[PDB]
Protein backbone atom coordinates (compact mmCIF):
# COMPACT_ATOMS: atom_id res chain seq x y z
CA UNK A 1 0.00 0.00 0.00
CA UNK A 2 1.12 3.59 0.20
CA UNK A 3 2.08 3.40 4.29
CA UNK A 4 5.30 1.94 5.61
CA UNK A 5 4.98 0.50 8.72
CA UNK A 6 8.37 -0.97 9.89
CA UNK A 7 9.69 -3.43 6.65
CA UNK A 8 6.21 -4.15 5.33
CA UNK A 9 4.33 -1.91 3.20
CA UNK A 10 0.17 -1.33 4.51
CA UNK A 11 -2.24 -1.15 2.34
CA UNK A 12 -4.69 1.73 2.54
CA UNK A 13 -7.35 -0.31 2.60
CA UNK A 14 -6.81 -1.15 6.07
CA UNK A 15 -5.94 2.46 7.10
CA UNK A 16 -8.82 4.87 8.41
CA UNK A 17 -7.24 7.97 9.98
CA UNK A 18 -4.15 9.79 8.04
CA UNK A 19 -2.41 13.37 9.65
CA UNK A 20 -0.27 15.72 8.45
CA UNK A 21 2.12 13.13 10.59
CA UNK A 22 0.70 9.78 11.47
CA UNK A 23 -1.79 7.48 10.29
CA UNK A 24 -4.02 4.47 11.88
CA UNK A 25 -4.60 1.01 10.67
CA UNK A 26 -6.87 -2.21 12.14
CA UNK A 27 -4.57 -5.13 13.02
CA UNK A 28 -4.88 -8.81 11.16
CA UNK A 29 -4.70 -10.03 14.67
CA UNK A 30 -6.43 -7.69 17.30
CA UNK A 31 -6.28 -9.06 20.88
CA UNK A 32 -9.49 -7.44 21.44
CA UNK A 33 -12.21 -5.98 19.22
CA UNK A 34 -11.22 -2.56 18.43
CA UNK A 35 -7.84 -3.13 18.91
CA UNK A 36 -6.13 -0.70 16.05
CA UNK A 37 -2.82 0.87 15.55
CA UNK A 38 -1.61 5.11 15.52
CA UNK A 39 2.05 5.33 14.24
CA UNK A 40 3.97 7.82 13.21
CA UNK A 41 3.78 7.99 9.45
CA UNK A 42 8.03 8.33 9.64
CA UNK A 43 9.07 5.15 10.52
CA UNK A 44 11.20 5.50 13.81
CA UNK A 45 11.77 2.51 15.20
CA UNK A 46 12.07 4.34 19.68
CA UNK A 47 10.19 6.97 20.67
CA UNK A 48 12.94 9.12 21.73
CA UNK A 49 13.68 9.32 17.78
CA UNK A 50 10.42 11.64 17.30
CA UNK A 51 10.95 15.14 16.72
CA UNK A 52 8.11 16.86 18.99
CA UNK A 53 5.82 17.48 17.06
CA UNK A 54 5.44 14.41 15.29
CA UNK A 55 4.53 13.23 19.37
CA UNK A 56 2.22 15.95 19.65
CA UNK A 57 0.66 14.40 16.46
CA UNK A 58 1.34 11.15 17.08
CA UNK A 59 -0.77 11.29 20.44
CA UNK A 60 -3.55 14.02 19.48
CA UNK A 61 -4.35 11.34 17.24
CA UNK A 62 -4.07 8.31 19.08
CA UNK A 63 -6.89 10.88 21.23
CA UNK A 64 -9.32 10.99 18.64
CA UNK A 65 -9.02 7.16 17.03
CA UNK A 66 -9.37 5.99 21.03
CA UNK A 67 -12.98 8.19 20.98
CA UNK A 68 -13.97 6.59 17.73
CA UNK A 69 -13.33 2.89 18.63
CA UNK A 70 -14.21 3.14 21.97
CA UNK A 71 -17.59 4.48 20.89
CA UNK A 72 -17.68 1.97 17.88
CA UNK A 73 -16.72 -1.25 19.32
CA UNK A 74 -18.90 -0.26 22.49
CA UNK A 75 -16.17 0.08 25.35
CA UNK A 76 -16.49 1.70 28.56
CA UNK A 77 -12.56 2.33 28.93
CA UNK A 78 -9.70 2.05 27.25
CA UNK A 79 -5.75 1.24 27.10
CA UNK A 80 -3.32 2.57 25.46
CA UNK A 81 0.48 1.45 25.80
CA UNK A 82 3.51 1.67 23.59
CA UNK A 83 5.62 -1.09 23.64
CA UNK A 84 9.00 1.00 22.86
CA UNK A 85 12.03 -0.94 22.36
CA UNK A 86 13.43 -5.00 22.33
CA UNK A 87 12.91 -5.14 26.26
CA UNK A 88 9.60 -3.46 26.11
CA UNK A 89 8.11 -6.30 23.94
CA UNK A 90 8.27 -4.16 20.58
CA UNK A 91 7.58 -6.69 17.69
CA UNK A 92 7.97 -4.43 14.64
CA UNK A 93 10.81 -1.21 14.75
CA UNK A 94 8.68 1.52 14.11
CA UNK A 95 7.10 4.05 17.35
CA UNK A 96 3.31 2.63 17.67
CA UNK A 97 0.37 3.24 20.18
CA UNK A 98 -1.88 0.03 20.57
CA UNK A 99 -4.93 1.35 21.36
CA UNK A 100 -7.56 -1.18 22.55
CA UNK A 101 -11.42 -0.47 23.82
CA UNK A 102 -11.91 -2.05 27.09
CA UNK A 103 -15.21 -3.16 28.77
CA UNK A 104 -16.16 -4.48 31.92
CA UNK A 105 -15.26 -8.36 32.35
CA UNK A 106 -12.83 -8.84 29.97
CA UNK A 107 -7.26 -13.50 12.81
CA UNK A 108 -9.39 -12.51 9.85
CA UNK A 109 -8.86 -11.51 6.41
CA UNK A 110 -7.48 -8.18 4.29
CA UNK A 111 -11.30 -7.71 3.32
CA UNK A 112 -12.47 -8.23 6.71
CA UNK A 113 -10.37 -5.45 7.72
CA UNK A 114 -11.02 -2.94 5.29
CA UNK A 115 -14.56 -3.53 5.93
CA UNK A 116 -13.87 -2.69 9.41
CA UNK A 117 -11.23 0.82 8.03
CA UNK A 118 -13.97 1.37 6.15
CA UNK A 119 -16.72 1.85 9.21
CA UNK A 120 -13.58 3.96 10.97
CA UNK A 121 -13.35 6.19 8.18
CA UNK A 122 -17.16 7.35 9.18
CA UNK A 123 -16.74 8.52 12.34
CA UNK A 124 -14.24 10.81 10.86
CA UNK B 1 2.22 19.90 48.74
CA UNK B 2 1.09 21.99 45.26
CA UNK B 3 0.32 19.50 42.62
CA UNK B 4 -2.99 18.08 42.33
CA UNK B 5 -3.15 14.01 41.54
CA UNK B 6 -6.81 13.15 41.65
CA UNK B 7 -8.10 13.63 45.33
CA UNK B 8 -4.16 13.57 46.60
CA UNK B 9 -2.26 16.25 47.02
CA UNK B 10 1.51 15.63 45.80
CA UNK B 11 4.33 17.05 47.50
CA UNK B 12 6.81 19.44 45.27
CA UNK B 13 9.25 17.15 47.24
CA UNK B 14 8.70 13.96 45.19
CA UNK B 15 8.11 15.92 41.65
CA UNK B 16 11.27 16.57 39.59
CA UNK B 17 9.89 17.96 36.63
CA UNK B 18 6.99 20.55 35.78
CA UNK B 19 6.21 22.20 32.46
CA UNK B 20 3.71 24.55 31.64
CA UNK B 21 1.36 21.93 31.37
CA UNK B 22 2.02 18.73 32.72
CA UNK B 23 4.65 17.43 35.71
CA UNK B 24 6.08 14.05 36.31
CA UNK B 25 6.31 12.49 40.18
CA UNK B 26 7.77 9.27 41.21
CA UNK B 27 6.02 6.40 42.89
CA UNK B 28 5.44 5.24 46.55
CA UNK B 29 5.29 1.60 45.15
CA UNK B 30 6.92 1.77 41.76
CA UNK B 31 7.00 -1.97 39.40
CA UNK B 32 9.88 -1.85 38.16
CA UNK B 33 12.99 0.68 39.62
CA UNK B 34 12.47 3.97 37.88
CA UNK B 35 8.45 3.41 37.54
CA UNK B 36 7.27 7.31 37.10
CA UNK B 37 4.15 9.33 36.23
CA UNK B 38 3.48 12.08 34.19
CA UNK B 39 -0.08 13.64 34.84
CA UNK B 40 -1.63 16.75 33.07
CA UNK B 41 -1.94 19.63 35.97
CA UNK B 42 -5.46 19.78 35.49
CA UNK B 43 -6.89 16.84 36.74
CA UNK B 44 -8.97 15.60 34.29
CA UNK B 45 -10.46 11.84 34.66
CA UNK B 46 -10.34 10.41 31.02
CA UNK B 47 -8.11 10.97 28.35
CA UNK B 48 -10.62 12.30 25.55
CA UNK B 49 -10.94 15.77 28.30
CA UNK B 50 -8.06 17.14 27.48
CA UNK B 51 -7.22 19.90 24.74
CA UNK B 52 -4.72 19.38 22.23
CA UNK B 53 -2.07 21.14 23.88
CA UNK B 54 -2.33 19.72 26.87
CA UNK B 55 -2.28 16.24 25.11
CA UNK B 56 0.55 17.44 22.97
CA UNK B 57 3.03 18.88 26.43
CA UNK B 58 1.89 15.05 27.99
CA UNK B 59 3.48 13.58 25.23
CA UNK B 60 6.37 15.69 24.82
CA UNK B 61 7.10 15.47 28.34
CA UNK B 62 6.55 11.77 28.80
CA UNK B 63 9.52 11.78 25.99
CA UNK B 64 11.94 13.78 27.88
CA UNK B 65 10.84 11.69 31.04
CA UNK B 66 11.27 8.43 29.47
CA UNK B 67 14.85 9.41 28.37
CA UNK B 68 15.86 10.27 32.00
CA UNK B 69 14.84 7.25 33.53
CA UNK B 70 15.92 4.61 31.15
CA UNK B 71 19.21 6.44 31.31
CA UNK B 72 19.27 6.76 35.14
CA UNK B 73 17.64 3.24 36.30
CA UNK B 74 19.48 1.10 33.20
CA UNK B 75 16.72 0.08 31.10
CA UNK B 76 17.22 -0.98 27.74
CA UNK B 77 13.79 -0.48 26.46
CA UNK B 78 10.77 1.30 27.77
CA UNK B 79 7.00 0.78 28.07
CA UNK B 80 4.03 3.65 28.59
CA UNK B 81 0.74 2.48 29.30
CA UNK B 82 -2.14 4.73 30.31
CA UNK B 83 -5.23 2.89 31.96
CA UNK B 84 -8.01 5.20 30.41
CA UNK B 85 -11.39 4.36 32.18
CA UNK B 86 -12.27 2.29 35.38
CA UNK B 87 -12.62 -0.95 33.07
CA UNK B 88 -9.05 -0.34 31.54
CA UNK B 89 -7.82 -0.11 35.42
CA UNK B 90 -7.96 3.41 35.87
CA UNK B 91 -7.34 3.75 40.02
CA UNK B 92 -6.79 7.25 40.54
CA UNK B 93 -9.42 9.49 38.26
CA UNK B 94 -6.41 11.81 36.76
CA UNK B 95 -5.15 11.18 33.27
CA UNK B 96 -1.21 9.70 33.42
CA UNK B 97 1.07 7.97 32.15
CA UNK B 98 3.08 5.17 33.27
CA UNK B 99 7.00 5.33 32.62
CA UNK B 100 8.72 2.20 33.37
CA UNK B 101 12.08 1.31 32.26
CA UNK B 102 12.74 -2.08 31.23
CA UNK B 103 15.78 -4.36 30.87
CA UNK B 104 16.61 -8.10 30.02
CA UNK B 105 15.04 -10.37 31.72
CA UNK B 106 12.36 -8.69 34.08
CA UNK B 107 6.92 0.63 48.62
CA UNK B 108 9.44 3.05 50.30
CA UNK B 109 9.62 6.77 52.31
CA UNK B 110 8.74 10.11 51.31
CA UNK B 111 12.43 10.66 51.84
CA UNK B 112 13.14 7.36 49.31
CA UNK B 113 10.74 8.95 47.36
CA UNK B 114 12.43 12.89 47.11
CA UNK B 115 15.92 11.23 46.94
CA UNK B 116 14.97 9.67 43.68
CA UNK B 117 13.07 12.94 42.85
CA UNK B 118 16.29 14.81 43.51
CA UNK B 119 18.50 12.54 41.58
CA UNK B 120 15.67 12.52 38.36
CA UNK B 121 16.09 16.44 38.51
CA UNK B 122 19.68 16.63 38.17
CA UNK B 123 18.94 15.12 34.06
CA UNK B 124 16.47 18.12 33.57
N1 LIG C 1 1.43 -5.55 8.06
C1 LIG C 1 0.56 -5.51 9.06
N2 LIG C 1 -0.74 -5.25 8.92
C2 LIG C 1 -1.59 -5.21 9.95
N3 LIG C 1 -1.32 -5.41 11.24
C3 LIG C 1 0.01 -5.67 11.37
C4 LIG C 1 0.96 -5.73 10.38
N4 LIG C 1 2.21 -6.08 10.88
C5 LIG C 1 1.97 -6.21 12.15
N5 LIG C 1 0.67 -5.99 12.54
C6 LIG C 1 0.05 -6.06 13.88
O1 LIG C 1 0.59 -4.96 14.62
C7 LIG C 1 1.06 -5.45 15.88
C8 LIG C 1 2.57 -5.62 15.79
O2 LIG C 1 3.01 -6.68 16.65
C9 LIG C 1 0.37 -6.79 16.17
O3 LIG C 1 -0.85 -6.24 16.70
C10 LIG C 1 0.52 -7.25 14.72
O4 LIG C 1 -0.33 -8.38 14.47
N1 LIG D 1 -0.23 10.36 46.38
C1 LIG D 1 0.60 9.59 45.68
N2 LIG D 1 1.93 9.72 45.65
C2 LIG D 1 2.73 8.93 44.93
N3 LIG D 1 2.38 7.92 44.15
C3 LIG D 1 1.03 7.79 44.17
C4 LIG D 1 0.12 8.55 44.88
N4 LIG D 1 -1.19 8.09 44.72
C5 LIG D 1 -1.02 7.08 43.91
N5 LIG D 1 0.29 6.81 43.54
C6 LIG D 1 0.83 5.75 42.66
O1 LIG D 1 0.38 6.07 41.34
C7 LIG D 1 -0.20 4.89 40.76
C8 LIG D 1 -1.71 5.00 40.88
O2 LIG D 1 -2.30 3.70 40.99
C9 LIG D 1 0.32 3.67 41.53
O3 LIG D 1 1.57 3.56 40.83
C10 LIG D 1 0.19 4.38 42.87
O4 LIG D 1 0.92 3.67 43.89
O1 LIG E 1 -18.14 -4.37 15.85
C1 LIG E 1 -18.72 -3.29 16.43
C2 LIG E 1 -19.99 -3.08 15.63
O2 LIG E 1 -20.72 -4.32 15.44
C3 LIG E 1 -21.97 -4.25 16.13
O3 LIG E 1 -21.94 -4.84 17.40
C4 LIG E 1 -22.89 -5.16 15.23
O4 LIG E 1 -22.74 -4.81 13.81
C5 LIG E 1 -22.28 -2.71 16.00
O5 LIG E 1 -23.43 -1.89 16.28
C6 LIG E 1 -20.91 -2.07 16.36
O6 LIG E 1 -20.78 -0.70 15.93
O1 LIG F 1 18.99 3.56 40.90
C1 LIG F 1 19.65 3.84 39.77
C2 LIG F 1 20.98 4.41 40.23
O2 LIG F 1 21.57 3.59 41.28
C3 LIG F 1 22.79 3.02 40.79
O3 LIG F 1 22.64 1.72 40.30
C4 LIG F 1 23.64 2.92 42.11
O4 LIG F 1 23.60 4.17 42.87
C5 LIG F 1 23.27 4.16 39.82
O5 LIG F 1 24.49 4.41 39.10
C6 LIG F 1 21.97 4.51 39.05
O6 LIG F 1 22.00 5.79 38.39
Amino acid sequence: MSFRFGQHLIKPSVVFLKTELSFALVNRKPVVPGHVLVCPLRPVERFHDLRPDEVADLFQTTQRVGTVVEKHFHGTSLTFSMQDGPEAGQTVKHVHVHVLPRKAGDWRSEEEMAAEAAALRVYF
